[PDB]
């Protein structure tokens, strides 16, 4: 029994064909262009998503061949919240504004001055930020009133592709929630909330939950994509959440730790409870929420430091530095690092190394950074705990998992077992799974992990709890001490 996931990614459009329960029959990809017409702008062409999607779906069929082509449902995921504008005829008004876009600081300031940023965050479980569809909408109204006045539909990237597939008009709950349109209490688009963006409430399509069938592939879209006519299409899926699912975050208390360029932490919870510190999403798993967080400098901060410390080491840099840090005690001999090189995610704090002496070596520096990143991950976990999400079962994925030293450090700091895994194909897998569970009940959400490369489960050394606890206390006190100085 066969199923497809499609991922409308930021620099890449990826589709996979899975034969259940545990086989990836085919993978297709295509590059996507991130434009920036002015500094801090991040835009994409929704017509390239669609062209990418047609190519990659058709290639799936061409790769697997007709004799192994029997797809039974498709789910589309991608980045969010992207802002796509359609006029009354369904045509794209201007290029899509991506979530990394930075053009709307002024409107964020107004929004923040015009509503209670806490009441708001308690309401939508997301903060008043440039990532709100609402902030980008206010910017457009003031900078491109003609675009603004022509808006019949505002939606996200994968919502747009789904419309092209089914002719339905909806958005993912999660696009609307991250976007600022949904009240957690009601789980629906609120007039109230749309009004803030000064668009008519008709301009935002009804929200739709990922796990439910959204519609079927139309005749036009069968033609353009190769997909069978009438193929069931599921709700669109938020990319980072589908990634959490694929990593096996399916039960309340499950936590994913993503050692990417920027770090993420994603947790499944029965508790919906916004917090100034952590953003909220619905899980794909019905009934669950997915509080999540991001840290700006993670693998990026290591790449920076590896270049400084192993200038002409090439790729071996990390391997070489990992080895040095290995020979260095936990806590790095009194080194304490704050890892906020782009800021953190509150203020504009900055990277700090302290406790340095002429005895420290490149290994201590590398280690201190390794430990600091771990420590920031710990802090999130403590926050999750505080809010009542009860973090307990831990997974790590992405690039940093290739470092046995880093992961040993992570576990010793967290003082819980950490299950390492590889999930290279990414979010597309979380998406195939949604359609997998919709086309029968021979499978649980649970079962996704047959599709990923689960690896070593690392146990902490309990004798390290006492040093990392004190380091944690130091890290915390370093930041509290340097706060006033950072906001001088």
């Amino acid at each position: 029994r066969q199923v497809i996931g499609l991922d409308i990614g930021t620099t890449s459009t990826i589709a996979i064909l899975v034969r259940l329960p545990d086989t990836v029959v085919a993978v297709a990809s295509r590059p996507t262009t991130l434009s920036s017409p002015h500094p801090g702008w991040a835009e994409e062409d929704p017509a390239q998503w669609w062209d990418n999607a047609r190519a990659v779906l058709a290639e799936l069929k061409t790769t697997a061949g007709e004799s192994d082509w029997r797809p039974g449902g498709i789910c589309v995921t991608g980045m969010l919240p992207a802002v796509v504008l359609l006029d009354d005829r369904g045509a794209v008004l201007r290029p899509s504004i991506q979530q990394s876009d930075g053009r709307c600081g002024d409107e964020v300031a107004e929004l923040r001055a015009e509503v209670d940023s806490e009441a708001f965050l308690a309401r939508t479980g997301n903060g008043v930020t440039q990532q709100l569809v609402t902030a980008k909408l206010r910017w457009i109204e003031r900078h491109e009133p003609a675009v603004f006045g022509a808006i019949a539909t505002v939606c996200g990237s994968y919502d747009y592709i789904n419309m092209l597939l089914t002719g339905e008009r909806v958005v993912d709950r999660n696009w609307a929630l991250e976007g600022g349109f949904i009240d957690l209490a009601s789980g629906t688009v609120e007039a109230d909330l749309v009004a803030l963006a000064h668009i008519p409430p008709s301009a935002v399509p009804p929200a739709h939950p990922t796990h439910r069938v959204l519609g079927a592939v139309t005749a036009e879209a069968a033609a353009l994509t190769g997909l069978p006519t009438g193929l069931p299409v599921y709700g669109g899926a938020a990319d980072h959440i589908a990634s959490a699912l694929a990593a096996g975050i399916t039960r309340p208390g499950d936590v994913l730790l993503k050692f990417g360029g920027a770090g993420d932490i994603i947790v499944a919870s029965a508790t919906a409870k916004s917090d100034p510190r952590l953003y909220l999403d619905y899980h794909l798993v019905p009934g669950l929420y997915a509080p999540n967080g991001c840290m700006a400098a993670t693998g990026s901060a290591l790449n920076w430091l590896a270049k400084l410390l192993a200038p002409e080491a090439g790729e071996a840099a990390h391997a070489q530095l990992d080895a040095l840090a290995a020979e260095v005690p936990a806590g790095a001999d009194g080194l304490v690092c704050l890892p906020y090189f782009l800021g953190e995610k509150d203020p504009f704090a900055s990277g700090t190394f302290t406790g340095l002496s002429l005895s420290h070596t490149r290994g201590h520096l590398w280690r201190a950074l390794l430990e600091a990143v771990a420590l920031a991950f710990r802090h999130h976990v403590a926050v999750l705990d505080d809010i009542g999400h009860a973090p307990q079962r831990f997974f790590a994925s992405d690039g940093g998992t290739r470092s046995r030293v880093w992961m040993g450090i992570m576990a010793d700091v967290l003082q819980r077992p950490v299950q390492l895994l590889a999930n290279p194909l990414g979010s597309a897998v979380g998406a195939a799974w949604v359609a997998a569970i919709g086309g029968g009940d021979d499978l649980g959400w649970d079962d996704v992990t047959a599709l990923v490369r689960t690896g070593e489960k690392i146990t902490p050394d309990p004798a390290k709890a006492e040093v990392y606890d004190r380091l944690y206390r130091d890290f915390s006190a370093l930041y509290a001490t340097l706060h006033p100085f950072f906001h001088r």
